[PDB]
């Protein structure tokens, strides 16, 4: 969509690049909301309304073709990101799901480089990524997410998408969802927006999940028909790693009886361990809290390989079939090596209560507990804060 007259004022966020010799050194980055979360309206004289809702192609009245859509649909800059529940303070990023006035912005943002016109491209195979988090205000059913998608570095800036990454264009993920614009272009045929996604963190105060999701296509792929479905180009389920799912119940939760006590802030370390020929072999998650390293649990479940890291043996044995079919850990690593964009978000699930995250095999939450209608009775204003985003040499971030 065509950028409007309103100014885009990106929150600044300091992050770090780390080595063993030099420690963690500060870097300036910026934060951008998803393009379609910006106000979208029509060109002068065309009346009120937007240019389509999530799940749909854009409307034919204004978007009969890409060229027309590009001139008839206007995307405004956001001059005050706090209106969308997005604020920064030095090295901290705060995402508010619900604002005091009752708006539910459910923000999703990306990390821009210091120029504001290209995403910061992270290349994590053979390196580690770490952050600090406050998960206290995330009850059952909430998903705070910090993850990587293989988006185009300028958001596919082009003739009909002059806005590009500066306006947060180009989002994709392993679910291949239909959005009315893809790569900043009207999605006239209602294709899905697919790409590899590495879910470093999907969590709340009750459960913590890690999952690589492979696709058999590089970068953003516009899928049609069955390509967008379960047996298609992308791994919807992912290879999930959650202590509960592997029969470890005392590792992560609200209180002193858990190794990682989510009533207090903590540090989250993720290492992407490569084999001698440079390909990804294992993903290793551990934590730090109150100045003490908390090593990963090992799996503790009959029929599950004994391991403290995600790898192909584990993913195969736990039934992560599309993960394996669409590239396995090497394939995930190949995407990581090419480079990926960092996305951070907070969201809930009206259809399914986020049960896969924290209910049943995945956590302590009861049936119905994670419904949005209940979430607000438990925590009226869910939020997350991510602090001191930092990446670099193995061993150097913590
Ligand atoms: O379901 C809608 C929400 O999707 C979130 O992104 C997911 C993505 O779809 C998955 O493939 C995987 O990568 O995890 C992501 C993080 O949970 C998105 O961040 C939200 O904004 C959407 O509401
Ligand atoms: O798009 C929603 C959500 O899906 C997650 O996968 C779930 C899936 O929704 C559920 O139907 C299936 O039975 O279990 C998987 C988990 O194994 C996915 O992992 C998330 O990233 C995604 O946000
Ligand atoms: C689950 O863990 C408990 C505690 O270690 C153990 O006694 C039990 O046998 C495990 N169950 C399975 C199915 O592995």
């Amino acid at each position: 969509q065509k950028p409007g007259e309103t100014k885009e004022v990106h929150p600044q966020l300091t992050t770090f690049r780390c080595t063993k010799r030099g420690g963690c050194k500060p870097a300036t980055n910026f934060i951008v909301l998803d393009s379609l979360s910006h106000p979208i309206h029509r060109a002068e004289g065309l009346g009120p309304g937007g240019c389509g809702d999530w799940g749909n192609p854009p409307p034919k009245d204004v978007c009969p073709d890409v060229e027309s859509c590009a001139k008839n649909c206007i995307m405004e800059g956001i001059p005050d990101y706090s209106q969308y529940g997005v604020t920064t303070n030095g090295t901290s990023l705060r995402l508010q799901h619900i604002l005091p006035d009752g708006r539910v912005p459910s923000p999703r943002v990306y990390l821009l480089d210091k120029t504001k016109r290209r995403y910061e491209m992270l290349h994590l195979t053979g390196f580690e990524f770490t952050f600090d988090v406050d998960a206290t205000k995330l009850p059952c059913g909430m998903n705070s997410a910090l993850y990587l998608s293989e988006m185009h570095p300028t958001g596919a800036k082009s003739k009909y998408n002059p806005g590009g990454a500066y306006y947060g264009t180009g989002y994709c993920d392993a679910q291949c969802f239909v959005t009315p614009f893809i790569n900043g272009l009207g999605n006239i045929e209602g294709k899905g927006s697919c790409c590899n996604s590495m879910d470093i963190w999907e969590a709340n105060s009750r459960a913590s999940h890690v999952a690589p999701h492979t696709c058999n296509k590089k970068g953003l792929y516009l899928c049609e028909g069955e390509e967008c479905a379960f047996e298609g180009v992308c791994d919807k389920n992912g290879c999930g790693w959650n202590n509960y799912r592997v029969n470890v119940t005392d590792y992560y939760g609200r209180g002193e009886e858990f190794k990682v006590n989510t009533l207090k802030p903590f540090t989250v370390v993720t290492q992407f361990l490569a084999n001698r020929r440079g390909k990804l072999e294992k993903i290793h998650r551990f934590y730090v809290q109150d100045g003490k390293v908390i090593e990963s649990f090992y799996t503790n479940k009959e029929g599950v390989p004994y391991t403290n890291m995600i790898d192909d043996e584990f993913c195969e044995a736990t039934g992560s079939r599309k993960y394996m079919e669409l590239g396995a850990t090497q394939g995930m690593g190949e995407a990581l090596t090419r480079g990926m964009v960092l996305a951070m978000s907070i969201w809930w699930d009206q259809g399914g209560n986020m049960e896969w995250l924290d209910h049943g095999e995945a956590g302590p939450c009861a049936k119905g507990e994670g419904a949005p209608s209940n979430i607000v009775q438990v925590e009226p204003f869910p939020e997350v804060t991510y602090t001191n985003l930092r990446w670099g040499e193995i061993g150097s971030t913590y």
